[PDB]
This record gives C-alpha cells, sequence and structure tokens, in this order.
C-alpha cells in the first residue's frame, strides 16, 4: 500500500485521475456498476474502493464514511495516489419548503459548520466547488430532465445539535446553534449535510477540483437519479 | 428622490432588474455608452448612475466606490429600487505567476478579508457567486476568445497591508497579514481586489444574484479593460 | 507631473509643505470646506478622492475626501501620509443614538467601537481606536470658542449603513445575529452615534505615529427614525486645524 | 427495527445496559466483547458495530464510533437515548513526548479541542474533561496489571494530517494555525494526538454523561508495529474491561 | 529584604525544601490554614501576597495567598515555581449554581470553564483548564477522611464577581450580551459553581509541568432563597480548609 | 456593617465622596491619603484598603484595587454602588519605548485590551478609552507639578510575565499569541505595560463612570526586564483637585 488507510497503490488506480466519493461503502459497487469493467480494489474501515472505466478512462469510486475527518483522510490519500477531481454523491433532506423529495441539489459552496475545513484554510476562505465540476453536474441534471436546485449547503460536524435538532437526550442546543436553522433558511441555504465543507475547502485550497450533487429524500419543513447524474457528470470531466 | 444615497427613484429605472457595477464613477458613462439609449440618472458622492437598454430591456450602470462599505450601500439601495442581478466589473492585478496582463478573471467565490460581509452573514458563510451569473460571464469570455481564469479571489478591506504591501509610510504589516500573500498563492487564489466579498455575501444571503469579472492590468509577481467590459455587457444580455 | 501615489494623483510639490489634512467623506464637500480658508486651490479629482489646498495663518493645509468606509479612507490616509501629512482631522455626518442629542449638534469622538474590517489590517481588535489627545483637545476647545452644542465621547464605527447600524427599513428587513439588538447595547454603554470611517482612521493613525481627530454633525436621531426627512462642525474643524498648525 | 436513527438498536437490545465501551474500529468490537461473559452480536450499520456482553451479572455494550467527532457524536447521542450513561473510549495511539514509549498506556484527563464537533455542544471555554470516576477506574485498572501508565492531556484533532502537523502529504503544506503546533503542544506536556476524544469528552461532560479514555501506545514519532501493536492492543483492552467492571 | 523573586519577598532558603504550596485567595486566611499544621511561621506579606511556612508530617509546606483573580494568581504561582514549588492546592469559597448543592458542601474541581483572560497567556482557548489527577485524587480521598458531602465536577472560572457570574444587583444593572442568560446555560451543562482563580491556576500549571488541584466550600447557593449568616459560613470554610491540609499530606 | 460585599464600607463612610483615587498596592493608600486633609482609615479587607480624605473641602476616597482586572472590577463596582462616579488610577509601569525614562510620568488615553475582565463589560470592539475630562485633568496637573510626561496608549495585560513577554521565568517561554508581541506594540507606539487599565477604562467608559489613568515609569523594558514615584502621585492628587 502506498497510503496509510486506503490500502491502495498508484498501480491499482490504473491511471485514474477522477474519483466519485459517496459516504456509504455499500453504495460503492452500485455506482461502479454503471460503468464498464467494475472491479473491487480494497476495503478498510469505512473506505471501500472500486475501479471502473468510463469511455476508456479508468475511474475510482471510494467511500468517505461519515463526517469531515474521515473524508479528509480519503481525499488526502486519493490525491497522493493521483486523483485530481472528486465528485461527491449523496442523499439529503432539505430546509426550504419549495424543495421537494425527488429534486436534485447541486452545491456551489458550503457554510462551514465543521472543524476539519479549518485544518486546510482559515474561515475567511470559501468552501467553494470547482466551476467545471458544478457545470458538469448541472448540465448532466438537465439532460435527464431532473428538477434541480443550485446553491448553498450547510455542512455540519453533527447530525443533531448543529442541524438544530431538539429531539435528543438532553433536548438542548448550544447558544451558537439556537435559532440557526431559521437563519440559514432566510439566507437561502438549501439543506444540511456533513462532509461538503471539508471536501470543498481542502480541494479548493490544494488545487484539486471538487463538486457535489445530492438527491432529496426528506424535508423536515414538510408533512438512482442522483447517481446517474454524477456518473454522467464524470464523463464530461475525464 | 427615494433612496438616501443614490438619489434615484423607482421610475428612474424604468423596470430595470439588472445592474452593472464598476468601482470608478468615471467608468460608468463609458460602460453605458456601449449600450442603447444611455442616459445619466444621478451623481452623488461616489455613486454615479446611468440607465441604458440592452435588447429592448432597461439596465442600470452604477458605481460602487472602493470597498465593501460603499458597495453595500449601492447594492442595498438598488435592490430597494428593484434590481435583482448585479454584475461587478473591475480592473485587477494578480498573484499567480502565470496570470498575464490582458487576462480576464471570473470569480467563483472570495476570501473574506473584509468587514462588511460580516454584517450580512457570519464568516462560515461562503462569499459565493451566483451560478447563472458566473456561467454567463464565462460563456461571454469564450465568445470573444479572451484568456480566462475562473476561481477564488481574495477580497481585502485595504489596498496596502491587507494585500501585504510593504512599500508604505510605516513599512509595517500587522501579524495577521505578514506572509499572507504567499499563503493565498499556495491556496490557488488568483488575485486581490476590494469589493467582491461584500458584494457576493450580501447577495448570496438575500436572494440576489451576483457575479464578478475583472481584467488584469498588472501582476504582483513581475511587478483589455475594454475586453472585460465587453464580457460584462455580453453576459448581461444573457441574464436579462 | 507623474503622481507620487497610486490613487490620489498628487505630488509632494502639490502639498506645498502641508502637514495637516482635513478629511470629509463626501468629495462634493471638499471645495466648500477649503473655501472657508485662504488661497483655496483645486489639486485633483480621482475616484472618490477630491483634493484641495488652502492656507491657514500662512500655513498650507490639505482638504481631501475619503469616500464612505474604512477601505477608501485607508487609501487616502496612507497616500496623504506618504506625501507628508502627519495630522488628520475627519469632519463627517452622523446618526445619533442618544435621545437628547439634537440634529445639528456637534459630536467629538474620543475613541470608536470597531465595527469595521479595515482597522484590523493595522492593529488587532484589542488595540483601541483612540483619537490623538492634541487633536481632540483642539476640537473641544474650538467648539467651546464658538459656543456650539457639543458632546464628547465614544462613537460606533460601522462597515455598513444598514444592518451594522441596525436599520430594518431595507430590502430584506433582516439584521444578522451579531447586530440584532446591537443599537440598544451601544446606547446603554453610552455610545453617542454611528458613522462609517472613524474606527479605521483612528486605528491606522494611532498605530502608525500619526495624529487624528474626529468630529461630526448630527443629521438624524436614531431613537426617532432610521432616515432623515431631509456647518457648525465645519467651522469647528477649521478652527481646530488652526490650533494644530 | 430500531429506536434510533443510525445504530439499528432498541432499548430491549441493551437489556438494561448503562455502560458502553467505545472503540473507533468496528473490527475491535467483537474482540473486546469476547473478554466478557455471554457476548453476542447486536447490529452493524455504517461504522457502528455493536455487541452486548455481561460483567458481574450486568449488561454492557461495546459499540464502534468510526473515525472522528462527527460519527462519534451520532453514536454517543443514540447510545444515550437507549440508556447509556457511561462511555469508555479505548484506542491505540502514537505519542508526542520523547519519554512515552511504545507499549505504554495513556489515560486522558482532558483534551485540547482541535475538532469542530465539540463546539456543537459547548463553547470553546468549556473543558473537554473526563469524568473523575472513569479516569480513576482506568488508572486503577492499569495499575492492577502493571502497565507503564501516563495520565494527562491529549490533543484531539479533526484531521490525521495537517492537524497533527504532518508534512508528508500531497500538498506538503500545513495551514498557519497548525504550523509549529506540535512543538507547542509538546512543550505544554500534551501526551498524544487522536481524533475522537474532544467530541466525546465535551458532549458527555456537558450533558451529564460520564466519559473516560484509555489508549495503548503503538508508535512514537519523536522516537523513530506488527506483533507489538497486537500485544499493546490486548493490554489496553484488558484495562478498559477491568475499568468497566469498577464502573457498573 | 533579600528576595529571589519580584513580588513575594521570598528566598529559596525560606522554603526549607518545600515543594507544595496551599494557595487561598484571601491573605487573612493564610495564618488560619497554617495553624492546622506544625510549627507555622510567617515569612512575608507584600501587596495581596501573605506567605507562611509550616510542617506537615515532617516536611515543609508553604501557604501563600493569591489575591482575587487570575492576574495576581499568575504572579504567585510563577514566583513560587521559581522558588521550587511544584504542587499547588487552591482552597476557596464559592457560590453554587446547582439546586442540589447545599451550603456546607465541598466541591472538588476536575476542570474549569475559562471565563478569564490570564489563562490565555499560557495556552490557547482549546487547551483544557484541567486539574492534576494526583491532586484531585488526594482531595477526593481527603474529603472521605474528613467526612463531607462532596461533589466533583466542572467549575466556571470568571474574571468578574458581578457580570461574569450574571449578577444584576449592580450599579448599572446590566450584563453584556456574552453573559446574558449564561448562568442557566452553565447550569444545564452541569457546572457546579463559580469562582475566580481556577481557570488561570489550572491552565498555567497543566501547561507547564506543575501539579494543581482545587477544593472549595459552598457559602451560598444562587438558586436558594435563604442566605446563610457570615457565622455559619465560617464553619464551611474551616471544613474545606481541613480537607486541603489532609490532601496535602498525600502529595508530599 | 457594610453596604457592599468586599470593601467593608457603608455609604455613610464616604461622607458624600464622588471621586476615588485607586492605586494597586494597599500599602500605598495611606501614603496618598496623607497628601490630603483630614485623612482617616476606613477599612481593610483582602487587597482592598480604603481611606477617606478631604480636598478643598470635599470628601475623597483612596482605595486599593489589588493587582489585575478582576480585583479592580470588584473595587470599582462596589465604590460605584456607594456613590463614586470618578476614578483616577495611579500605578507603576514598565516603559517599552526607548525614549521614555525611568521616573517619567505616563498618562493613558486608552489601552490595548490584553485582559479578560474588560470583556465582561463590553465586547472587544469597544475601546478601553479614558474620560476626556479626567485625561485633561491629569495632563494639566503634570504641568503644574513639573514632570517629564508622555500621553498615549498603554498595553494592559492580565499577566506580569508572559503577557508582557518576560522571559526571566520558570518556563522561559511565551505562548504563540505573545511571542514577539512587545516589539509589535513598540512599533505601534504603545508607551508601556501595566495590568489594571483595560478593565478600569472599559468598565467605566461603558457604564457612565469617569476614569483616568496615570503611572510612574519604574523600568524601561528596552534595557531591562526586572526593575529597577512621587511626581506621579502628586499629579493624581492635583488632578483630583480639578475634578471635584
Amino acid at each position: 500500500s502506498d497510503v496509510f488507510h486506503l490500502g491502495l497503490t498508484k498501480n491499482d488506480l490504473q491511471g485514474a485521475q477522477l474519483a466519485i466519493v459517496p459516504g456509504d461503502p455499500e453504495r460503492v459497487e452500485k455506482i461502479a456498476a454503471l460503468m464498464d469493467k467494475p472491479v473491487k480494489l480494497a476495503s478498510h474501515r469505512e473506505f471501500t474502493s472500486w475501479r471502473a472505466e468510463l469511455d476508456g478512462k479508468a475511474v475510482i469510486v471510494c467511500s468517505t464514511g461519515i463526517g469531515g475527518p474521515s473524508t479528509s483522510i480519503a481525499v488526502e490519500e486519493l490525491a497522493q495516489l493521483g486523483i485530481r477531481t472528486f465528485l461527491r454523491i449523496g442523499t439529503t433532506g432539505a430546509i426550504q419548503p419549495h424543495i421537494n423529495v425527488g429534486d436534485v441539489l447541486v452545491t456551489t459552496a458550503s457554510v462551514r459548520l465543521d472543524g476539519a475545513s479549518l485544518h486546510f484554510a482559515p474561515m475567511e476562505f470559501p468552501a467553494v466547488a470547482d466551476f467545471a465540476c458544478t457545470t458538469a453536474l448541472v448540465e448532466a441534471a438537465k439532460s435527464i430532465g431532473a428538477t434541480t436546485h443550485v446553491g448553498v449547503t450547510a455542512s455540519s460536524d453533527t447530525f443533531y445539535p448543529g442541524q438544530e435538532r431538539y429531539d435528543t437526550y438532553s433536548g438542548r442546543v448550544v447558544r451558537r446553534f439556537k435559532g440557526s436553522m431559521e437563519e440559514w433558511q432566510a439566507m437561502g441555504v438549501m439543506n444540511y449535510e456533513m462532509e461538503s465543507a471539508t471536501l470543498l475547502t481542502m480541494c479548493a485550497s490544494q488545487g484539486l477540483r471538487a463538486g457535489m450533487v445530492a438527491g432529496v429524500i426528506v424535508n423536515r419543513t414538510q408533512q438512482s437519479h442522483a447517481v446517474k447524474i454524477v456518473v454522467e457528470a464524470a464523463r464530461r470531466l475525464l
């Protein structure tokens, strides 16, 4: 292994320069299967990796696990191995009532409610997506007629208090996050997730290209699509 | 007059919903004159405003002055009058060795080295440009074959120490900015300027669309304004 | 001649030995202030920086506009210092936040609340945005000599006119968390007024061996309204200049 | 079926357990549970593998957290919902002090908060401090088997690389905040780096939960593997289970 | 007027090999604490720094006041360290903020909320104001020997007596935004009490290889109605004081 | 009897006094009160020693604050509760400018807030600024007494050692925030270090109380770290005269 966590060598990538990076190891093979010659590479902790081919070019699919810290290990070590473009694919809730289950969100930049991003760039630096990646995702979305929202996502180091959830053991939310969801809503933030501030900041500050797309599956303010998009986007970025 | 600083009324805009916003009052008329039926509206402080027409639709050209604070006044008051899309056009140096004079920069988001942006959103919020505006600018730059760089800009509340200039009265740069230019360079930041962090943050946080394009007139390493102007107007056509 | 500085379009010769500048925010006010002095002459006009020279008791004086905000102020002050100015007197307009302060009153600033960003490019937040003792003394004693209604104290200096001065009559009608309830807080702490340049001016001068003073005329009382419906301070800044030459 | 969103567990599955041993790696869970009575698999979802066992007639949970504060915060919250009130983290670690040797045991009294998740529970001023009873039990368990034990402060980082001032990376760059930082923590007596304890200790200390942490030292950067890690692993594992015994 | 240090007026000889100091805030308490040990003698008194030496189980020990606050505490601790002290035990008085913590109770602090400024002169805010495990163990065991109702946990350490502890009974009657609603916040987070020296003491020791512990007697509860008289408050002091001396015995 | 928690004073003890002179060292209180008429000891508790005196027929209080912002914040608050509305601090200080000599008198217009207690009264953005009248009184008193005087910004530290970048210490090191800080302040024209002014000035300026600050230079830090006063004390008494 050329790296400490992933269990991969540069040779294993067979010249891959682009990686699709879901959170859950169990999504990896499903994504790789949309491409030619899918083969498993390795599986260590929450990092499962597969290689496939897109129009002749090798591509990697590697899970990140939950959160910025796990994500930062995967991106660093994939970068060491030669990956230069990262496409995050996820499922997500939403915090805007005009956003429906089934919609697709493309993130231009993230609110940095995490900690790992600060290990790459100070807070003043924008957790912004690469323009080429965002363009590819948006146009891939249009080509399958998906209803898409493009904008800012809030990226939280917690699932509970940082997303202002009160349905918890203590039922309390620290001062910093009390009233925060309404504030993000008013500022036009589409949704919460947990990895994108780290991903976007570490790539934008290190010369790597990153993009993120997500399918909306729930919406707290209410009572395969996204995967096709990310793979279609990947072929425009090879 | 309606708004307090600009001296403009809703009627003056004649239905305009897009404004091109340069920094220098003296560049306003020049930009308006590239379009149809240019007419001067008002001039107060650093805020000179003209109206013109692009494909039969009224557009505004209004100067911002230097810095987030005056920028924030212009954008606020224009939004009060119905403007919903803002395109900044500037002149700029560069901090990357490969970025040449004559090159055009399109800003996806800014490093927030200002103060005014914090009056709209906390620092964790990204000073990010609107996707449609940035797309329009990039496509307009392809249209005229300009050499374009797209990426992150550092937006400073000062021309001197915040851009790590030592050729100054005191020769001093405060701890926070000592070594900062090298830092931004390694992080891939293209350039310094003085308004975009405020513009982008105030717009992205209030449902307004903003983009920014700048022509490079010099390079901090190693030391076409019309080309950047041509791009901003052509991008404006696509956003009407 | 080729300008000695990048923005102002001036040479050291243009100053004729001047070491003091009166610095209004509005370019259009420059001529008016210089007119109150001897031998007023227009020097230059670039962007928001209009400059005039004049004479006071036989001494050359500069009047130069800053534009609104710390950033444009920081350029004017830096470049004037390069040209030889060592004393700066800001003359501005202001919104009062104390109920008994009348429109037209003159406020002399001892130090400012740093609600700006440019001051941080000169000194960390812990450093006081304090006025020079000589300049403040000249302003207070000038204000006394002509009998103006005058208040002396702390000013809040904001990078915005709207949310940072907790104005709600705006496009969004919203004010970010940091500034919600802020005016009442400054009011309780005895802060006199809001304006937009002094924190930068006072910080960059006090931390770089330059003298600065700050005086402003009240144009709206914020305990009553956000925007006005629609001179003493000016006589004062000129008289104070006289005492500091 | 489940009483919580991620863990795939119900209160019934815990059979009244109030104490959880929380390793990072799902692979270690079975190993830990194996040192106790009546061990059995419960569930595995994402990085959260849980087993139940019994000590002195009382049920105990072993549940992995994954890497980092964010996944740790989910496991701790959901375990608390299910009734857990005491959490013992067990890890393997490097050391940053010249005189902390491979094979030594570290018991953490509190952590430097170089993470993000802790701030979602308390402002930075609040100490990422371990519970006294837990720390006491760990230190006493360590003594009962003659380990060389260091008790003190741990630095808890959201990253493996720049937050631990590693330059052997793709960029070879460390952000200003962390340039020279390892030397600073060293001079302040910080024992080691790891990635979960600031979140664990802060969230528990500020919500009336008891937490402790023990780790075995398997490497030392300032000092310059295979069977030893396994040996060290087994030793800190022995300690965390002996400590749990005292805490039931 | 021989002194090895700038403020305390003490020399290394004065310590007679002492390596442990008991550090109350009030100079008037020093003689009282020294009187619980053997052959106490007064060493010096300058500003808020009064110091005595005594013997505990045959070994010299110093008792030296810190004054109120982290700044004067930082001077005393630094100068005692220069003189050879390696272990510091603070004995204080405190206001409890939990309803279940009664006047007369003894609090042992494991770590403190850093609502001070001096601690930042030793370590950035991320660093824990944490007590030494041996000192804390010694205090807890001593409480058991003396017999006391003891609580062990987190203390909020404030640079002020008034707004930082969210008191409105003041000249201005206001509390700055940062501290408005803060007492209820610390209460929900399990914080036992407020005092004014521990964040500085604990941080400066924990980051410099010195051992520190903190014990306090509760003289008032911010949630209760009845304010104990100054007399019954004296007995609580005496109780915590006995515990700090007994704790010292285990650390020599 | 006492109307306040720490000082051991009743309103009646002040005899209508509205101005206090506040030195750091309790032992200096008696000395300062002696320069005035009818000096009488009031109380001594912890680091708070208080005397009353008379200046041109009006009662004046002299009360020590102890070292640092926290004990200072207690004395100021409690004196305010008892009716004091003007506070003049008289201290000792280490100068950090080459051209300022031992024995010079420094008048502080405002302070760098290297403390923590000030933040309990106002956020960091608020200036730790002296009252204009008090500052004016001190500057004019210095002319009257005759002293080499400098007027400007002071750095006010919560520590004597690392916050004033002292290296004659047990650890011999200083935390990152303060490494190279003295030279930074010197370049910014800061005159001197002391330990109470940021808290005093902030708490007063933000609460409608008047405060001023004067100090005698006991060491010059560009030459020496550990030291090696009457001018400064005569000045604060003469200034009090003008503020009555």
